[PDB]
């Protein structure tokens, strides 16, 4: 029930700077890098799973959810891969914003391909081309739920979580802004998941709206 605030100890600045100016023109970016998250923590609980079954006493169907929802403004994408502990999400969502901006710019001058972001451990952040806000919700075996949150300012919040539990794994929740609402119609998000994501090793499913 206790809320802790940190400071983002670089420039989260530099980093937003450099992902307007390298992806303003394609903002359907966003569904990728957070696709391949999933599909990442997917494959560390699988291989996890090999060396010791009880690691998916937590649940056993390993995939991943797209979830729009046009009357929240909100487009999340659930995944039931191996979660985060508190450490590993101030890791993932603070220590690497750091050293993966620095190391992608210098990959960027040296003439690497804006396409290679994921792989500098930043891939997150291009979610703040759509959002005004994020939610992160995770629940790791070794530890309890968490929700991190922030909207890419000077901060962000790490909160122990207490809505409905997850059993593992993580759920990323965008407040989309006005302009960005595109990003909740279901033909778009098939377009993107076809054009991105055809070879994630893992059901990628979208949950459609009744209307
Ligand atoms: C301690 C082990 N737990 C995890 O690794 C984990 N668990 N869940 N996620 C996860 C994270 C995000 C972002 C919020 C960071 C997500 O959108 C979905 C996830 O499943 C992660 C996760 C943590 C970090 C990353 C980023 N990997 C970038 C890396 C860079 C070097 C090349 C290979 C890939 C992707 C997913």
């Amino acid at each position: 029930e206790e809320v802790e605030t940190f400071a983002f100890q670089a420039e989260i600045a530099q980093l937003m700077s450099l992902i307007i100016n390298t992806f303003y023109s394609n903002k359907e970016i966003f569904l990728r890098e957070l696709i391949s998250n999933s599909s990442d923590a997917l494959d560390k609980i699988r291989y996890e799973s090999l060396t010791d079954p009880s690691k998916l006493d937590s649940g056993k169907e390993l995939h991943i959810n797209l979830i729009p929802n046009k009357q929240d403004r909100t487009l999340t994408i659930v995944d039931t891969g191996i979660g985060m502990t508190k450490a590993d999400l101030i890791n993932n969502l603070g220590t690497i914003a750091r050293s993966g901006t620095k190391a992608f710019m210098e990959a960027l001058q040296a003439g690497a391909d804006i396409s290679m972001i994921g792989q500098f451990g930043v891939g997150f952040y291009s979610a703040y081309l759509v959002a005004e806000k994020v939610t992160v919700i995770t629940k790791h075996n070794d530890d309890e739920q968490y929700a991190w949150e922030s909207s890419a300012g000077g901060s962000f919040t790490v909160r122990t979580d207490t809505g409905e539990p997850m059993g593992r794994g993580t759920k990323v929740i965008l407040h989309l802004k006005e302009d960005q609402t595109e990003y909740l119609e279901e033909r778009r998000i098939k377009e993107i998941v076809k054009k991105h994501s055809q070879f994630i090793g893992y059901p990628i499913t979208l949950f459609v709206e009744k209307e």
